[PDB]
């Protein structure tokens, strides 16, 4: 399953590509803004078979709690609301959402202790680096 | 989580482009010709959270275990070397196969008490229906 190494709380140190990866979900301006400028936390925690993926920052709060291939409905950070699933490969934990036809992923996998968040819109990609606090 | 009505044996019915569809998975002639004469039975299982597909014909016999969102290595019918992930949106049961940078997906969802499978590989598309025993 989840490696356990994932769960606990992701400062982030590392962020590239994050303003064109907002644009191309059709994210504005004033909105990118605050976005880029958000010095976020990610807080991941297990319970039972069921994961929880919580997103801290000033600007907004984000959680999300599902089952490994399973679809949920979600809210993002910009309100998009999507059908989502997460799922499994290679120790990566992948993020998929779906809405209005279109359709974004996002990869989180462990790299020598490092968190790295690989996020992708239409061959837009973006790179976010967290560390554990 | 799966519904346990997926749970049983499950007897072919109906197909329907069965041909074209293998024709775009790369399958040869003679091997197409015994595939269509096929007439299958798949069998649904599980113990604990871990779900097993079996499918029994003449020609060839095939089966894959697996955990939702939990990518895994599949050999086909036709013998190919898939990395493999099944999940579920809305009841249907969705499982992709990725090889070789291509990729195919078998849908499956109950219908009126029938299970009926969508197979899609480069928009080539075809149905094949079940009844339960
Ligand atoms: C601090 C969160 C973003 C606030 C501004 C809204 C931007 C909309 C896009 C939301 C999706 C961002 C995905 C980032 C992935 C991650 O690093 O966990
Ligand atoms: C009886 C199985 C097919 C035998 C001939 C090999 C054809 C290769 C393609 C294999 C994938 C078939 C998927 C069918 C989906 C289903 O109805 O469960």
């Amino acid at each position: 399953g989840m490696s356990n190494k994932f769960l606990g709380t992701w400062k982030l140190v590392s962020s590239e590509n994050f303003d064109d990866y907002m644009k191309a979900l059709g994210v504005g301006l004033a909105t990118r803004k605050l976005g880029n400028l958000a010095k976020g936390t990610v807080i991941i925690s297990k319970k039972g078979d069921i994961i929880t993926i919580r997103t801290e920052s000033t600007f907004k709060n984000t959680e999300i709690s599902f089952k490994l291939g399973q679809e949920f409905e979600e809210t993002t950070a910009d309100n998009r609301k999507t059908k989502s699933i997460v799922t499994l490969q290679r120790g990566s934990l992948n993020q998929v959402q779906r809405w209005d036809g279109k359709e974004t992923t996002i990869k989180r996998k462990l790299v020598n202790g490092k968190m790295v968040a690989e996020c992708k819109m239409k061959g837009v990609v973006c790179t976010r680096i967290y560390e554990k606090v």
